[PDB]
């Protein structure tokens, strides 16, 4: 992940999402595309995304159904050409093990969401999260997100993960996630409206990439 | 609903899935539309639904993001024309409101699922599925949706939500739930593949209706 820097494009607006991208596309190769966008202008955006920019494409859609819905969307997410795609935990494992088969059928990659940033998260994710990431584990799961917002259980994440899988944590700029101190932890963070939205698309990634400047490589 | 009988369109070819709807439109008005099909074909598979079959759409998303995003998702979402979203109850209360306030905020519904009918549902979700629902009651949730194959949660459910809510059942058919011990307690039941991937789907969708002619009305 080049800069360690993924842009969540929420813009909901295929003119505008294309926009911002390319106006930051200098700095990241890797951007995370959510049901914002995806819903607004379809799956193709990922392809025309593939195209102009050439980045790698984690579709964040959250996927939460039984084992048999989840490799449906697995499988039509890959065909519109996504590098990896975002599974959440709580519905337990036969659901990630139906993502995880697909993935791998297709050579692709399966992030699990083992704990989320916003506060509604403490009523039932919180309590589940050791599980659900010792689960992945289990699983053979590689790739991780969780919250930079509270950066001790991205630690407690990080001791059942072990350095060998990867993770990218979301909550950066907008939510308050200070980026340094999430890359104690985190391979990647995640970062949208701090850049997307701002008046200086270009200049508000590099004064993240500056104030990490000392976290970068290799 | 008609006949107490919803449509779980999974169908991922658009062709195929304006045809097998179209052979059943007879007996039944409306369908539940999930990201089976719409990251095949794109949202407005949902408006062409409607404006072939003028009939009721649930967008099946199980919606489970952080509040900001659930909003987004939520705006997309009935902007595309669908009568109501299914939204996760998992992540905690200000994710569920979130889509409360879009749906008040256009006249639409959401339907609260609190529980599922996969066998990895029993990992996580089981255990906080009675205070999900009770948080459903709290914020004002009128519509839920619970797994039929599992009748004496379906029961417990219906204590908590009243026989005020509207509750609808997946898990007929395919999943082995039988249609009629789960409209004891749910007002709907949804039912996909069991028509869906049968020979004649109009035939199909008769000999459940037929079977549960006793229960229809009003
Ligand atoms: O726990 C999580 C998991 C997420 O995927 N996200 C996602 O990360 C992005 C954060 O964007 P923003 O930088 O504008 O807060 C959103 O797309 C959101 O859905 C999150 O905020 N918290
Ligand atoms: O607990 C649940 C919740 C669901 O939404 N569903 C959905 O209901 C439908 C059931 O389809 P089928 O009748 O072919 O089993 C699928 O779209 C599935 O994702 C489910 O099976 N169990």
């Amino acid at each position: 992940v080049m800069n360690r820097l993924i842009l969540a494009m929420d813009l909901m607006n295929r003119d505008d999402a294309l926009r911002v991208t390319g106006e930051v596309r200098e700095y990241i190769d890797t951007v995370k595309i959510g049901y914002p966008l995806v819903l607004s202008e379809g799956m193709d955006i990922i392809a025309e995304f593939r195209k102009r920019f050439g980045c790698r494409i984690i579709a964040d859609f959250k996927v939460a159904d039984i084992p048999e819905t989840n490799e449906k969307i697995c499988r039509a997410t890959f065909k519109a050409g996504a590098d990896a795609i975002i599974v959440h935990g709580f519905p337990g494992a036969d659901s990630v093990r139906a993502c995880l088969n697909v993935a791998e059928e297709m050579g692709r990659e399966v992030f699990l969401l083992t704990e989320m940033s916003h506060p509604g998260a403490e009523m039932f994710i919180q309590g589940a999260a050791d599980e659900i990431a010792r689960m992945g584990v289990d699983l053979g799961v590689k790739n991780y997100v969780g919250p930079s917002v509270r950066p001790e259980r991205l630690s407690r994440l990080r001791e059942i993960i072990g350095q060998d899988s990867f993770l990218i944590s979301p909550g950066v700029g907008a939510q308050g996630g200070d980026p340094g101190e999430t890359l104690r932890f985190a391979d990647a963070i995640i970062v949208g409206a701090s850049i997307y939205l701002a008046d200086n698309p270009a200049a508000a990634a590099a004064g993240i990439i500056e104030s990490i400047k000392d976290l970068l490589n290799p």
